[PDB]
């Protein structure tokens, strides 16, 4: 038998606000290896479902901050350097957009719905990354969450796809910038996780026949972020039951 | 022979500062073609360098308008409107990320500086486009330049990279919602125009401007009536290798 | 008006049987722009046929030449050189998979049919190269044809698919390997286009309509939009191009399945 | 902690000939997660040098088999199926290029050199694909082997990258089959490691001294490394994954 060990080692989690975030499917897989997990949440009166979901992890540390707020962030980072003395993993499943650049067609997004979706998605990693870079222990790493959008159009994604495409421009280049220090930077390219009739069309295209599940999605973070993963950096690994392969729809 | 003629055509050209660049480049084959052009200047107090610019094309209407405002992007559509009655191309040529981005580390990006890059080099796109499609007439175009550090790491090029990233991703998408149209989107990925470049490219040189002129003129050109939404390198090949020589 | 002006060079096109076909397009163009054009054809029992395609063209020159007989593509070349005296153009047209192979899975393929799959669809562009090497002026080029199902999986495409991902990767290799020489190499990616050679792919009727449904442009490419993309980039127009694969497809490769 | 059992699997390794070897290297994480590792192997006077392995890896069954050989393929399947009644994994770490194709210019390339590099580095895996599709149960899977010059050019990879491009895009259309029956297949795209296989391409000492230098990591990854990713990809905990070429290259392959 192969163990997953990651006991002692230390996770920020970020952008979960419920259970079904990809991203509290990776900080389950790391607590279920070991890992103490602290998550952030967004603001004081969001802290009651912050509580909630610390406790559905078995407990965890809580921390608030609003991305958008360097000030905030410096104050995160602080209290993860005290509570914690450094960092192994940071896991970023930050993603936003206004409802009103999601309504509609991409030509048609306003400017500052534009600039916050890509402030809040893309420079967010940015901004995290280079404040846990002086914690960040040698085989730490980053994983964020992507879509396949970041390369092909899927209408009505509008501004989270050239969001996406930012960020994985930006795992790249954070990945050789953080490389020198043994840290590791990569993203999971996600397909979704069960409207309805996507869920269908999706399962009857790709490979598997299926939608991929929450915990394939854990496993693949859990992987990444261990040491079996430690040639791995800069790339962008989908887990998608194969659909992205495909040049049709069946 | 072939010809292209694109007498009664016109193509508005935006980001063009100096006549040894590839948007000036691009201009210049419109007009050898026959087009009609208009540029866009910045600021007011530009305007000389604007009048010299013109001159230098042989003529060009110039529209002041700074891509970060909303209103003046309206009124230089609206000139042109004026000035042209409707549109066939529009040649983006814009790039900008503050100087302090692009000192340094890509990690250590200020907040307000990576913004207004993404919001002057990929977000302009948007904003241009939107304004032009009423304007652009079946066969008509925009094409836009970027480089290959959008997908490789280019140590340096820092938030014009991922700024790039945004613009081929926004390319896709304006070509998906202006098809219908029967107007298409394009990139040009141009080579630099070091001796690095020319050492390990397949040609063994760099490009030149009027080799990105004569690709941006091909896909704007009825010849290109095919292909939308993509990105053509012209880089001496450079890109297509897997180290340095 | 800007004008393509190619009098004097001389081209060298293969694989082409029918008019109907994206070989003969790019031939068209190049021969309407004023280049010289020689075809090959595979055997003696198909001059006829090469001799109406030729007559199509207004006049070409004919050369016998079976792509998987390394003898007779030397004699082809030492006829194109005595001839023409070198080449500034070739347009790899070719490609063929038993349709033994083509129909059923990919899986079930047989050796000999992937291994002639591969032969006719992929090295033959190696072969040709290399005989056209000696013989190609500064600023020539090859120029070939591909296909979406290189990256991504278009059922029914089967051996053809796989052939035209070591196609690409040969583009890539036979540029830098040409390159110092000054000659270019490309690959056009075409989408669907009804010709003679889509009637032997399985997959034809169901991704033309998907395609004209899908992609950005609202319709299929013609055969004359992938003539103009062979045009332009054997041309000096394209002298910054080398290694590429350019898709004329109406976009329909970078739309996602939604 | 979480725990890999792979107790009661079984699988088959194809094209390893010495310890130094991705191939080895995914066989052996295989066996210290619990599988039953069969290794094939080419020629019968290379029988001592299979033993040598198995015994490396703490037991293994051998079997003979050239991959151009469609009935020795047969044979082969026979036995394993008569010996593990089904397969979980497949691992295909076989290539081959003619010395001849490797030395000096992809365009001089001749045509018997050419094909033979096509026959055994990419129409090989669809050959013993097809043959383990009716023994591979529900949650099985195979995984090959590939390298960037696929992609982009490295001087002196000649057809081996060009059977690289071909096996990458066999990999997508044989997940595409597969993936009804829940059988997955993926591609690891390794960093050049000092292997066996290694000596055989003239450009890879350039890549080699070009990755320490310059990926992100700033040095060169490990067979370990190649290892753990293909028992990553074949365990349940890649459930998910399937069609893809995921590369493990020390970030080299994102640099410009
Ligand atoms: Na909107
Ligand atoms: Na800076
Ligand atoms: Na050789």
């Amino acid at each position: 038998m192969l163990t997953v060990d990651l006991s002692g080692k230390k996770a920020l989690v970020m952008g979960v606000t419920n259970q079904r975030s990809l991203g509290f499917a990776i900080a389950a897989k790391l607590k279920e290896a070991g890992a103490e997990v602290a998550l952030s949440y967004q603001a004081e009166r969001l802290r009651p479902e912050a509580e909630k979901l610390a406790e559905a992890l078995g407990g965890a540390l809580l921390f608030r901050a609003d991305v958008t707020q360097d000030e905030e962030l410096d104050a995160l980072f602080a209290g993860v350097k005290e509570a914690f003395g450094g960092l192994d993993y940071l896991v970023h499943a930050i993603a936003f957009a206004p409802r009103e650049a999601m309504e509609g067609r991409y030509i048609d997004t306003r400017r500052q719905d534009w600039l916050l979706a890509l402030e809040v998605s893309a420079y967010s990693l940015v901004a995290v990354a280079r404040r846990a870079e002086p914690l960040l222990r040698e085989g730490g790493g980053i994983v964020t969450l992507t879509y396949y959008a970041s390369e092909k159009v899927v209408p009505k994604y509008n501004v989270m796809a050239i969001a996406k495409a930012a960020l994985e421009a930006s795992v790249r280049y954070l990945a050789y910038e953080l490389g020198p220090k043994g840290v590791r930077v990569n993203a999971i390219s996600a397909g979704p996780v069960r409207f309805t009739k996507m869920y269908d069309r999706v399962a009857q295209t790709a490979p598997l026949r299926r939608n991929i599940t929450q915990e394939e999605v854990g496993n693949l973070g859990l992987f990444l972020l261990s040491p079996l993963a430690s040639g791995i950096t800069g790339e962008v690994v989908y887990v998608d039951a194969g659909y992205h392969i495909m040049g049709m729809e069946l």
